[PDB]
């Protein structure tokens, strides 16, 4: 029977990539987790103090300037220090900036989405937190991610040829993907007429003549987004490995 055989073949594929979404996330889960935490620390160790040569010394620590591509303290009244150096753009503000609002708005550490750097006018991701002193918010501390970066960690695993991970929002909106084409466009644009759904378990979907599967699959511990791990594998090569 074609169909009880097709369906057995159907769920060893989705059982197997229930895996690998489960632990791609996880890895990139543990990966955010570890700068977010760096940022928090940075934070709370200027909290105590932000004097100039303090500020200046931490942000030139090689475990920060090894981590992210620059690291630095935006303060309330608009004073702005970043390691290491960089050309400054006219009429920059740091209290204006995605992440400066986004980790006050959330109270806390979060995450931006891929936003137009000031300097460089490219894409970029911060981990980005406020320095709090006795409920005083004296600034923000962040730390800017290339989104080339995020790639490399969600696609450790080859998923035995079948395919490649990328970002997406809850939204839809695709943040960090192999493709630099179908960076921040929305799966909408990208699948216009049967659109994956990110609720439903696993969508096909036709991608450049080709179809697809795609998988998405919630990353926990990341405060005030909701993002998920997405896999979109070669529906026809997935299904002749698996005979
Ligand atoms: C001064 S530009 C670099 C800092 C941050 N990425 C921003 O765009 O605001």
């Amino acid at each position: 029977n074609d169909y009880l055989q097709r369906n057995a073949i159907r769920e060893d594929l989705e059982s197997y990539l229930r895996e690998m979404g489960d632990v791609t996330s996880s890895n990139i889960q543990n990966w955010l987790g570890g700068r977010l935490l760096l940022v928090e620390q940075t934070a709370q160790t200027l909290a105590r103090d932000h004097s100039p040569e303090t500020v200046s010394a931490l942000l030139e620590q090689p475990a920060l300037t090894s981590t992210f591509s620059f690291t630095y303290l935006g303060q309330q009244d608009g004073v702005f220090t970043m390691r290491p150096d960089s050309p400054m753009p006219a009429g920059y503000d740091p209290r204006s900036r995605p992440w400066y609002k986004d980790a006050v708005a959330a109270g806390g550490l979060t995450l931006t989405e891929p936003y137009v750097d000031a300097a460089t006018q490219e894409l970029i991701i911060t981990a980005a937190t406020p320095v709090k002193a006795a409920g005083n918010t004296l600034g923000v501390v962040g730390g800017d991610l290339s989104l080339k970066t995020l790639v490399q960690i969600i696609n450790s695993l080859d998923f035995s040829g079948m395919g490649y991970a990328f970002l997406v929002s809850g939204d839809g909106k695709i943040l960090v993907h192999p493709d630099k084409e179908q960076v921040m466009k929305t799966l909408s644009e990208v699948y216009p007429q049967n659109t994956p759904k990110i609720a439903t378990g696993f969508s096909e979907a036709e991608l450049h003549g080709h179809t697809r599967i795609l998988a998405f699959t919630p990353i926990k511990g990341l405060p005030s987004v909701t993002w998920y791990l997405a896999l979109s594998i070669d529906k026809d090569k997935a299904y002749a490995m698996l005979s």
